[PDB]
């Protein structure tokens, strides 16, 4: 029997679908980088793509642990194109910043319902969102010091290309 | 873009400098124990002065992860002298309980601001302060039993001198 | 029983507090570099901050080995910002030149007191200073030849970030 | 052909005979401790007797490396008894302070003769003396805190008997 409220379980099932769209958007950003020929920026986006699926599946399993069930919704067609590589990472950071407020809302909800289990579970994601945002800001700060200079963008592309 | 409010960024930069003073105070307690010939008690204070610096850096790294920047403030001269070994450790405990409260104030503040990243971050330090206080209470407890019997005080000195 | 003069003890104690300020100042230059996005330069300053505490602790242990004791004085608030990478290191070297002069003065003093134990002890620091200055001009030299591109000031940052 | 002065050679030769007396004196303090039943203190003095012969042999080899030769003079009968453990070590340190002054005098002499080879050679002994004195005050310090019980003066004897 479901020991999570339907309201809270909807909030988790939504953020779940939100993390899948997160992976999808990133995969799409890989299509952008691959098209412009930065195979290393593309490699990074694909790796973030599958990291988001591991986020999705943490919500998947917690929902069933508390006796819920997941309904996968439709996935919106994500953007296909950005200005510079700086613009895509700005869209990345904005999306990440939107994802962390999505999670704060689920947190604040469960806090009102005194569902301490969901309140606790959700803290891994509060910490990982600090890392995910910071990952992106560091990249943007280096982009803006490349200042177009492409010997440096090569050094970035080759580098991000080495993420495991 | 700083994603922490300046009010909480100031509280953490304060708590950083406060962790540095802890390090400084403890090394001063080591100057005392060394002047009094207890080189193993002094080893403990030099080891714990080191621990405090790692605490300071945990705030350092966190402030920059949230778009902040650290400004180091002046460090008040700590005391040079205590009554005896019991008095010095009692000063240490009363100082760690003050640190614990000081951390509580930043958590109660971040909570009011719905800044859940900082509330989660400070979990590590509340758990850590539990052990810091207990480390010191444990030691005080065996000095009372010692009641001067420098066969026990000696063997304690010789054993707290193998802290890693 | 103390076998250094009180003039020489004080000079060693002042030097210990100067080495500790140095540690603080270097950590302060890391708070600059981290704010400006050069995690490698920040890594180098942080590693330099640790080194200066091992210099402080070498004046520590020597004072006690001569029957003396260490008083820890207050740490002045250090500068928190500089005009550029070059400018921060120019401040770094101007400081290092000031410590080597400071050490010189307390060498010439122990000489006059025909305290040969302390003259011999300070040889190590006369040697370490020669390196610590030269290490910093090598960096100013590669920075006067870097004159602008992030392509060199990156490969430099990245490599200075490998200081063990 | 001899390249030290005869004033400096004699001073080194007198010092060699003083290091040898030291070896004898320390062996004599072991004959006290062994009579009084403290085989560990006796072990420490015996190991110290060997060490002083390695100091004697360092003035030996240096004299021949400068074209000189060593005359062995007569060894004065040393004291054979003391008022207590504390008192014997107080005599030990009073002696060590006398050798470090003796060495100082022949350093200040080689300086005046601008014999820099011998000034540099004596650095090692200025360093070793700082340790040999400090090692003995550490023992007087643990003996002023031992003030009576064989329970501490045993665990001390036993451990000093582990000197390699
Ligand atoms: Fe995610
Ligand atoms: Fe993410
Ligand atoms: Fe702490
Ligand atoms: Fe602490
Ligand atoms: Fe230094
Ligand atoms: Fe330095
Ligand atoms: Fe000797
Ligand atoms: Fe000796
Ligand atoms: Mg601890």
């Amino acid at each position: 029997m479901m020991v999570i409220s339907e309201k809270v379980r909807k909030a988790l099932n939504d953020q779940l679908n939100r993390e899948i769209y997160s992976s999808y958007l990133y995969l799409s950003m890989a299509t952008y980088f691959d098209a412009e020929g930065f195979k290393g920026f593309a490699h990074w986006m694909k790796k973030q793509a599958q990291e988001e699926l591991t986020h999705a599946m943490k919500f998947y399993e917690y929902i069933y642990e508390r006796g819920g069930r997941v309904e996968l919704e439709a996935i919106e067609k994500p953007p296909s194109n950005w200005a510079g590589i700086k613009d895509a990472f700005e869209a990345a950071l904005k999306h990440e910043e939107f994802v962390t407020q999505s999670i704060y809302n689920i947190l604040e909800l469960a806090s009102e319902e005194k569902d301490h289990a969901t309140v606790s579970f959700l803290k891994w994601f509060v910490d990982e969102q600090v890392e995910e945002e910071d990952q992106v800001r560091e990249i943007l700060d280096l982009l803006e010091k490349a200042y177009g200079q492409m010997s440096v963008i090569f050094q970035l592309d080759r580098y991000l290309g080495q993420r495991e």
